[PDB]
């Protein structure tokens, strides 16, 4: 029997049992609303999400080919559009799932109006943006399938058997507008007890899969190139732990952590690392520090100074209380960072790189994968790279190769109003088209995302629309520019 | 003085009196954030474009020309856009509003999800939005302010004295992203009390314009082609009381209330209304009922009977407890409802139609103006009109006048894939690129707005960047759609 | 096994499928939090909760001494302390159930500050005040299970073998402190749409029950003396309906309605109900009308008649557009009201009354259990009746019957500083400490609750605190006051 | 002219400017509902209450008899139950201040229920306490407003001139229940810029008065005894400037800092403090670690350490990162930690101690006067200290100057059921009851409160209540426990 006859029969039966009180309740009505709330509360969809995480993640395992994908959505009615559209335009949901963008809740869903990208906002925005993206795929299932219920009533008042038998179909196989998400939780919010509790509600709204970073975002150096600052793997590690622990008391057994580590862009440390053996994590930590033997006689008073290998040495340190790793060390950082995570109870994998280029990836999930074979990334195609040159740049340098043409073009002003339709453009477009493609086949990459996206189109359209509206075009605008295309 | 060195002196001599206690304490720096926060609270903002509204409300009478429009932004993110592109490509703010959209509350903003236009949301989402635009519209301002701080810093370290004076120039003649906002209460929410308290808590969060209704909106029969419902005036007038109070009690004493009336498209009212001598509203309003005359013998057991002129009549009636409305008559009761309403305390009107007709909206409104010669109105240029029907069927009749034409056009067929580049179709535009201008000087609109234009454009903007991101296109879709255009 | 070991088992094998990155989870630990989260979900709350409402109500059938009692609590921190209490004196919480006040609601937890008791609050808060307080009672639960398990530890670090025994024993017995709850929804903030999507949020929360009431409270005549508002039944089975479509839809099957009348203390009507045949409920509802005969030339115009047995009839109808039932007729209203709500889907009723009577009440369902033999009540023991005057009155008068001594008591000023240690006064306190198990005896009481008692003792603490503490007392106040009790 | 006549006069003056359309508006309604609504905003709250904190700051410099009091209130219906009862009682709010509990917030207030007092939950419920006690103590002033309104209109309908005249006055000098509030920020929820972005939110709300903390109160070690961790003065020191800004861009010239100190149990920190010269800050905090001198050849891989004095030594370091102050230098960091305060920024003091010791407070406060003479303290009579033992005890020494009894009390069950009428508990008692007015004479302590009280006495009258009402007292425990009271 099929989910709807099934709750038919189940609320005939109650009102049976309860007699002619309950001669009001149309039990195929009721039916109606119980399908039209397939998820009831969100721990039924973390669930759910999760074990198409799972799945996925073992299909991108046995074919580099089949990854998955994701937009950074806002507001649940721009996560149920994007959802709508892709069940509209490309026929299922598989491989799609939702972002949450913690720099979109810092700058648009607070309380205290737009924020830098530090949490600084409230955390219950997080938990708050995961609940109502849930709330708006459940309302069109729920639209959807009132529609199906709409048109069987019509089947039926016409006799019309085959229509009848054809929707009672697409009702009992109706796909979901429910996805996965992964949900940014930035480094916690606070210490691993708090890190805990807030994964706690993530979850309980509806999330299978959070990601957390190993960076100080409210310690940036805006004036250092790498200014980002990284915290001793025991504190992140601990915090991996909480997130765990959130999923397992919940039930989400197959819940997913994805390490970010900022490794890369991040030059400073606060604290030097405990060390009690050489050679394990906080004494590998430490290695990295910029470091200058000073005599004892040298150095000033209240300096601070570590004993490495036999000697007494100087950390590099600034005025903000700060020490400095050496440069060129990011890359090596990210490689431990990495191991580090997925030996020690992470799933997956975001390295935040400063330009989208699959060498450059592939060489560091090469070391990674020569420890953890399998080991995947989550990969931020970022909005705030300028695609374009990038590209065009790394198109004119795979010439160099072979590329006899080279002396034709620049490549200082190749980003331009126009070298449209040279062989670098369309080639670069290319390259742009194929990358995530590329990536997945190449650079261990299971998901692709981009983080804020929506931000920009919102602000777009709204821009598009209000040039016209309130100058010459008038009601015009709006006719030509939305009317007309829906 | 300016007001930036008025506010240097202030917080300069408050650190002199303080002492070396406060020798942190940059008085210049403070300064900025005190310019950066010029509307420092929600009542500040309702006063300042209460007057604002009363100046175009003046200006518009002196000249027809010279009219104001808003579109209704369901975000503050969304508002923030719209005036930021205003002062952009337009140059001033000056004739530009924010209008707030009751359905985008209920269909984008409750705890509960999407909700019908019912008034069923929980009322402090309408607040609250009211407070969210204006969040954003103060942070649009201290960002750009804090850009021109940054390039007076600049300018100094560069000793270029005329770029100084120029950005000090700029600084003490910023033009705020602030605007006035008509603000929709629906019917209020529910009784007068309840009315008044939900007004004062959205002229709190800044408005200083309110927007209320004549109609029973959770009553209509959406079975009936003029299902809606409306409420004997004295029920309404003491809403419009209402509001009026709690502009006086926060001494918002320039507030301005729009009456809209409902009855165009209302066939139906749940009350008889109470009449003391003939004439009066109430005979008025129980005169556009639908009655029959029926002897004594042949009414039915509890059927309901009305005296009037000296015989007993039983109007018509729902089984849902609702009385019928002659037909044709809400052209009269919406003539009867905007007179009474200027009468007794509203500002402006707001006549609900069923398409967009500058003669139509003409008609009712030189009616209204022979007794309230200066009368004005918001006109809702709704996006469920299909403009294009509408106006290429106007054009289409405008021709019949003379129109030798006819023939060569069908009407039934007019609006089509390709009517495009005929003179029907290049007018019919037209007509629509002027229908504002039009409406504002033939029949006394002073506000044109779209009630839930940037659900639509947010909405398509999505399913454009899903359509091709997901599918063939990858990172190609954004960097063409999105990257390439800003 | 126990349920305790169950999750260790459970998370051990977990553990052990994902290998050694899993290394630093711990399952003992995650079991503990897991036993201390049993109820994950409101839904979850709201299913097992309504299986105890149902268990008492078969017991109480069974056993009229057996009932079951409330308090209104107006934070979760308030039920949490109450549910605390009874569990360490009373040692069980079976048969005592929290209560949610819609006046508390109103008066205490709005973003509005206090309301009066009419509705016009963020419905939102309703919902919200349920899930705070399992929130609260949740925590509770938590607390003690993790003071459980310290033992635990404590006694296997000792070796004691008979105290590991009795802790785990008092671990797979715990008595959680999560009760049902009887949660007022006014009479559902709307229509019965809008009732069903409150209801709906509410049992999310948590709530096994939900209180609808027949009464306008928006429209309540403060200058009558039974000013109160009714509808028609049709209209209020409606919203019954909706609420068990709430409880349908969430998958709570065993959730109970209570169905308050308000007639008793309701004089005035809006609607004239709709009638298709003689004798049928609006027929019945439109019989209580207060009519008058007058002839057709004696009728004002636009008053409005009703045929009823043949004869046109002018009910008496105030100013404010509201119909008069006739005096006296109150309880026969009541009593059509209470039948009518059990034949039509109500499980319990409320009789809403104007003192604290058995005799009255008891009348009242000796008539409704004629036709429904086990119709049960909810009984609010109203905090505003003074019980000490009611009382005593009520013992003078059952003195009157064989009371010899009447006229040593005035009558009049009974209640009175000293008519203390009097027969009548020792008799009046054992009245009232038996008011609740004669009332379950005789009246069909299942469940006494009061409504605001909580708004009282914590008005009356804080002052008692701050009477002392702000004068002469100082600190003393609160150390005698507070730190000596406890 | 009085405040209600202006306001008449003043809307009289608009009705008459709009003329016959505002003939329904009734001017005196109108000034009454402004009277009843003085504080439109919070910034028009900390604008006003900051002027009184100021005033009594320099009453009691003054006059150290002339100090100030508040209690912790954990919801806006307590703060407006205990300045009812002040009024009530006490007949003047003058010296009556709120108190705004960090711990109460954490423990009452959050959407996670209750937590410990770290500063995990949501920051935004800290501000909200704040807007709704202010919501609270405004809605008393409406009330008690309104009843002096309802009183003239029957002086007027009686003709009664002279009561007429008495309630005009009693109108005129009325009394608000509005006082200002020390509003605790813990550690400012974040760095300096996100301590300004909440202070700033709390002043908005209403708060004249920001008390800030030196100490991470997450870090916590628990299983140490001194277990506190403090940060650098500079860390302290930008985070009281980030609060003077907020108050400065606000326009709140006399806002109010408190400076925290919690050096007295804080044993650690995590920082070394970064040093300039010798002497400065960074040094003095630095001086205090706990250092050992280890050869260069006796140091394990990766320790760290310090040159102080020409040599290098080892600061005392947990696994936890931390490093360890000298046992013994709590006083000597707080009196620093003040001084400090008071020279760069803060208004008052709040030094963090173990027991309430009029001597113990006297001796810090006097090291501070040496440099800052008029140095003022809030103490905290915590809740915590078992006063009746502290001061049996502190009775008992005082006893043994020349306390010839001595041996007839034990000193270690001097806390007991019953050493009652003794002379050590009458005296006890008494110190108690003076312990605030001889704090204020002889320790600097300008305010005196106590943080969680309403806690207790929440959780005391609940638990008195319920251990009655559901068992056999039943109803009689309402009556006799709260209504025979009130
Ligand atoms: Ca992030
Ligand atoms: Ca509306
Ligand atoms: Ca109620
Ligand atoms: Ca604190």
């Amino acid at each position: 029997m099929s989910a709807y006859q099934n709750e038919i029969k189940a609320v005939a039966a109650l009102k049976e049992k309860n007699g002619s009180s309950w001669s009001a309740i149309n039990p195929e009505y009721a039916a109606r609303m119980r399908i039209q709330n397939r998820f009831k509360t969100g721990l039924d969809i973390a669930k759910y999400t999760a074990a198409i995480m799972r799945k996925d993640m073992a299909e991108y395992d046995a074919d580099s080919s089949v990854y998955t994908q994701s937009l950074g959505c806002w507001h649940g009615f721009i996560g149920q559009q994007k959802l709508i559209s892709i069940k509209k335009h490309l026929k299922t949901t598989n491989k799609r799932y939702l972002y949450l963008s913690g720099w979109m809740v810092a700058a648009l869903r607070s309380d205290f109006g737009p924020l830098p990208d530090q949490s600084m906002h409230e955390k219950t925005a997080v938990s708050g943006l995961i609940e109502e993206l849930y709330t708006f795929l459940r309302q069109a299932d729920a639209r959807e399938l009132d529609l199906l219920f709409t048109g069987l009533d019509a089947a039926r008042a016409a006799g019309d058997k085959a229509k009848e038998a054809e929707l009672l179909a697409q009702i009992d196989n109706f796909e979901t507008h429910v996805v996965p998400i992964i949900a940014d939780i930035d480094a916690g919010f606070g210490n691993a007890e708090a890190t805990y509790l807030l994964a706690k509600k993530m979850i309980e709204a509806g999330a299978c899969c959070i990601q957390i970073e190993n960076q100080v975002s409210d310690e940036k150096q805006c004036g250092h190139q790498d200014g980002k600052v990284t915290v001793p793997h025991i504190d992140f590690l601990a915090k991996i732990n909480a997130v765990r622990y959130a999923f397992l008391e919940l039930g989400v057994d197959d819940g997913v952590i994805v390490a970010r580590t900022d490794s890369l862009g991040a030059g400073l440390t606060k604290q030097i690392a405990v060390t009690n053996e050489p050679g394990d994590l906080g004494d590998l930590y430490n290695s990295f520090l910029d470091c200058e033997e000073i005599s004892e006689s040298e150095l000033g008073n209240g300096d601070v100074v570590i004993k490495r290998e036999g000697k007494l040495l100087r950390p590099k340190r600034l005025a903000s209380n700060l020490f400095q790793f050496r440069k060129g060390t990011g890359e090596d950082r990210c490689v431990l960072d990495c191991i580090t995570s997925l030996q020690n109870g992470a799933d997956l994998l975001w390295i935040e790189t400063e330009k989208p280029h699959v060498g450059q990836i592939k060489a560091m999930v090469d070391r990674i994968r020569e420890v953890i074979p399998n080991a995947k990334l989550v990969y931020n195609n970022s909005p705030s790279f300028n695609w374009t040159l990038n590209f065009r740049q790394q198109v004119f340098d795979a010439f160099v190769a072979e590329g006899k043409d080279v002396s034709a073009y620049d490549r200082n002003k190749l980003m331009s109003v126009e070298y449209d339709d040279t062989e670098l453009a369309k080639v670069a477009d290319e390259k742009i088209r194929t990358f995530q493609r590329d990536g997945s086949a190449h650079a261990g990459i299971f998901h692709h995302l981009i983080t804020l996206p929506t931000y920009h189109t919102a602000a777009l359209s709204t821009d598009n629309l209000a040039k016209g509206y309130f100058a010459d075009e008038g009601m015009l605008a709006y006719v030509k520019g939305v009317q007309r295309q829906e």
